[PDB]
């Protein structure tokens, strides 16, 4: 499957890409604004993830750290990002389908739209300005918006005990975002694509 990465954010965003125990394809790249990525996802890829990060250093050795989604200080992601990251979140060939998803569960650094560029389905998207409109006490000084269960720890944010409910941080991002995921028990805004289907994921797709 193919996954055209662009940035349409006015600064420069890292891609990455990761299934949480292995890179998807080159796993990261910079994206000058304006630039296209387009990497290959194995078929089958389950739990596969697509983040921004911002205000990254590397050397040439491509070491080094960002300021959000840092995966361990590489340029070619390996693993999934330090929170806050907005997610695009994949799972392929899903019993001949696939599903797509935005996720704030691990909080929000950069927008995004997450779409097919092939037929039979629609796309998802989080546009808004969630950094801009952050609750003080989920404030990132990294920079970004926290999620409740990475600031504060508790069983009812983090869905422990596997009963969790709405909470003022979730309500939040899901008033700013009504079509992603804003705690683990959310009512889903998954959609269910064809199997192989083929995607766009756009950094600040209004900007």
């Amino acid at each position: 499957a193919t996954f055209e990465i662009v940035n349409r954010c006015s600064y420069t965003v890292w891609a990455a890409a990761s299934k949480g125990d292995a890179a998807l394809d080159a796993g990261g790249r910079q994206l000058n604004s304006g630039e296209s990525w387009t990497i290959n996802v194995e078929p089958g890829t389950n739990g596969g993830k697509i983040w921004a990060r911002t205000d990254c250093y590397f050397d040439d050795s491509g070491s080094g750290i960002c300021k959000t989604g840092d995966c361990g200080g590489l340029l070619r992601c390996k693993r999934f990002g330090r929170p806050p990251t907005t997610l695009a979140e994949f799972s392929l060939n899903q019993y001949g389908k696939d599903y797509i998803d935005i996720s704030n569960i691990k909080g929000f650094n950069v927008p995004m739209n997450f779409s097919p560029t092939t037929r039979g389905c629609r796309g998802v998207r989080c546009a808004a300005d969630i950094v801009g409109q952050c609750p003080a006490k989920l404030k990132a000084p990294g920079g970004g918006c926290n999620d409740a269960c990475t600031v504060f720890q508790t069983s009812e944010y983090c869905c422990t005990t596997g009963k969790c409910g709405p909470t003022e941080y979730s309500r939040f991002f899901k008033r700013l975002c009504p079509d992603a995921f804003s705690y683990v028990l959310d009512k889903p805004t998954t959609v269910t694509c064809p199997g192989s289907s083929n995607y766009r994921v756009t950094f600040c797709p209004t900007a």
